[PDB]
């Protein structure tokens, strides 16, 4: 794996943040050069919380609410909606991008 040592803080901030905001993880995997922090209960549709190597930060979700995805992409993120109905919400890794994306998934 290419592990960098910013991956390394972004992901300790996002487990830190998971954590204060109540969602539970089965495990966080190291998969491809890329952090995935895999949701033990399914909240919104949501099914992980990604920091990956590309430099983005990544909401891994299926069928989830339009005004929920509404919240996301009022803040900055990107989204694609596949024709099975899973949706992929990315945005650029910051310190600032990461608080605000776990923000808005906690007040959902």
């Amino acid at each position: 794996m290419e592990i960098t040592s910013d991956m390394e803080e972004d992901k300790d901030l996002m487990l830190k943040l998971l954590d204060k905001n109540g969602f539970v993880l089965k495990k966080v995997e190291i998969y491809r050069s890329n952090y995935l922090a895999i949701l033990e209960k399914r909240t919104n549709g949501i099914r992980n919380f990604e920091i990956n190597n590309n430099g983005n930060m990544r909401i891994f979700g299926y069928k989830m609410m339009e005004h929920h995805i509404q919240k996301f992409t009022d803040i900055g993120m990107s989204c694609k909606i596949a024709k099975n109905g899973n949706v992929y919400l990315d945005i650029k890794r910051s310190a600032e991008n990461i608080e605000a994306v776990i923000t808005v998934a906690s007040e959902l």
